[PDB]
């Protein structure tokens, strides 16, 4: 199970995203693996000042596993840090940060 | 080598570039696969009409295998088709069909 997702970001805290993604707390990383998402990366455009996020999902119980991280403290500090970064999707659904797209073609 | 890359796509065709994807030649899936391209997604975002391609690459010069993709006949009359659904970044470079990202964060 593959997902993209997409965020804003604020152009004058693109080098602190950058600086806080060269380093990702080992706490937030392990909270990741153990919700099954594997295979992760968050790609960065300028200058539309958007964020794209790709991962495959190896578990069972999305929904479930997205709140079990939603509530790790640690994870909630990490937002602390990145969300000040971030600029959701005007268009998002109300409980989303970053905002879910469709996949329309795969090829392995 | 992981890549990310974005286009902007037209409304009015979205549902024609679906439907186009839901069965890509085959001549051109071989060419990607000759390219060395794998994992390729492409994902969707409505309603700002952006799409989100996703690739892995395991060739040597990404510039040789992505002019060999391009001169490919039967790619460039998949082109003529594709083409016109899609709206490319008016912040692109010269030559850039679809725009490229940057990676900014990675885990297995
Ligand atoms: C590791 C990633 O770091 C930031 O980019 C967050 O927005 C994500 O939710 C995730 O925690
Ligand atoms: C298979 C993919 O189909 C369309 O989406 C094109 O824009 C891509 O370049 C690629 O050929």
């Amino acid at each position: 199970q593959r997902m993209g997702m997409v965020i804003g970001i604020k152009p004058e805290h693109i080098d602190e995203y950058k600086r806080l993604h060269a380093a990702v707390w080992p706490a937030v990383l392990a909270r990741l693996a153990e919700a099954h998402v594997r295979n992760y990366s968050i790609f960065l455009r300028e200058p539309e000042n958007l964020l794209f996020g790709y991962w495959e999902y190896h578990g069972t119980d999305y929904a479930a596993d997205m709140e079990a991280i939603a509530q790790d403290p640690e994870t909630r500090r990490w937002w602390t840090f990145c969300g000040p970064c971030q600029e959701p999707l005007a268009s998002r659904q109300p409980g989303e940060h970053w905002a879910h797209m469709e996949e329309v073609f795969h090829v392995d």
